[PDB]
């Protein structure tokens, strides 16, 4: 995350950390036993980890669960990010309390002008490399579609909306990928793709987790 704050720890206890030996992608938590990440985040031998806020230490609220079954959206495009939508089932169920928490899924799609929290653990410099080890976190606005098709002309699909600034200075970044933006206490988003981090007109762009609901109920109610 570029230009954000320090979240606190355990302030957002639904946000998971993808570990295949070190922290490669963020993630939600959405029951006991399922998580929701970004396809392209994908791998074999994936231990999730939950309650963490400094992902070097171990702080005492932690639970490490190895991941039973992956599922990438059938329609997963990795040439253009379309559908990059994921979801890992625990081998066992995570122990829920308040600093592990799930977080619902959208029964609406936000509007633009909506503002969200989006946070990770990714890299926090736009130029350069800065890794944080403690949660970040940044509030930032869900962009009109018509300034989403503007900044990255061709490349849009429903299945994606812009959140950002477009003077930039604030956004996620490489490492925050699969990780949530969660409005309104939902999950809209799920941090996909963009051009950079915090550049000028090239606002952070993420998988519409509305348009996803029916598939991700479907899915856990059958796996
Ligand atoms: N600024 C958007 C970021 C770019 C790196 C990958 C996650 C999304
Ligand atoms: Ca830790």
């Amino acid at each position: 995350i570029v230009g954000g704050y320090t979240c606190g720890a355990n302030t957002v206890p639904y946000q998971v950390s993808l570990n295949s030996g070190y922290h490669f992608c963020g993630g939600s938590l959405i029951n006991s036993q399922w998580v929701v990440s970004a396809a392209h985040c994908y791998k074999s031998g994936i231990q999730v980890r939950l309650g963490e806020d400094n992902i070097n230490v171990v702080e005492g609220n932690e639970q490490f669960i190895s991941a039973s079954k992956s599922i990438v959206h059938p329609s997963y495009n990795s040439n253009t990010l379309n559908n990059d939508i994921m979801l890992i089932k625990l081998k066992s169920a995570a122990s829920l309390n308040s600093r592990v928490a799930s977080i619902s899924l959208p029964t609406s799609c936000a509007s633009a002008g909506t503002q969200c929290l989006i946070s990770g653990w990714g890299n926090t410099k736009s130029s350069g490399t800065s890794y944080p080890d403690v949660l970040k976190c940044l509030k930032a606005p869900i962009l009109s579609d018509s300034s989403c098709k503007s900044a990255y002309p061709g490349q849009i699909t429903s299945n994606m909306f812009c959140a950002g600034y477009l003077e930039g200075g604030k956004d996620s970044c490489q490492g925050d990928s699969g990780g949530p933006v969660v409005c309104s206490g939902k999950l809209q988003g799920i941090v996909s793709w963009g051009s950079g981090c915090a550049q000028k007109n090239k606002p952070g762009v993420y998988t519409k987790v509305c348009n996803y609901v029916s598939w991700i109920k479907q899915t856990i109610a059958s796996n």
